[PDB]
């Protein structure tokens, strides 16, 4: 039995806006849970960020958790953007508010509830459990099966 969750996160998308999908595994408890769903009008940076909501949305106590993941948005997010977005009320330097704030927020709401550690990790240098998340990312990609209803074109 492993001490700590670890999740794994990918996700894909076909065009700008075109079908996308999101592959997530979490080993938590003594299970092995993967999480797959693809939405038929999205964006690849939509995907990277609903695949770590579903798997943090899947803890139901307070956890100590690692995440790996390759996404330089997750990535910038968490190290440069979402502390100063807070600190200005999730508005850019214009005052309009911050493109996909639906998700940021509902990621927040998702961190502040456990103690992540962040792997970020080379695409071409990721654990197997990366490689399968890209692959269920890419099948649902195919099959989309969902609506993004956050999605936007303007902001």
């Amino acid at each position: 039995m492993l001490k700590q969750v670890e999740i794994f996160t990918d996700g894909s998308c076909l065009g700008n806006p075109g079908p996308g999908g999101y592959g997530a595994i979490l080993r938590y408890r003594g299970r092995e849970k993967t999480f797959s769903a693809g939405y038929t009008r999205t964006t690849n940076n939509r995907m990277e960020l609903m695949a770590a909501i579903v798997a943090l949305e899947a803890l139901k106590e307070h956890c100590e958790v690692i995440l790996s993941t390759d996404s330089q948005y997750v990535r910038q997010g968490i190290t440069q953007w979402i502390h100063n977005w807070k600190k200005r009320g999730w508005k850019t330097a214009d005052k309009k508010p911050v493109k996909n704030v639906d998700l940021w927020q509902r990621l927040d709401a998702a961190l502040g509830q456990h103690q992540i550690k962040w792997e970020w990790v080379k695409g071409h240098a990721g654990h197997p459990e990366n490689e399968r998340c890209a692959e269920l990312a890419r099948a649902a990609a195919m099959n989309p099966t969902l609506e993004d209803t956050g999605y936007q074109v303007e902001v």
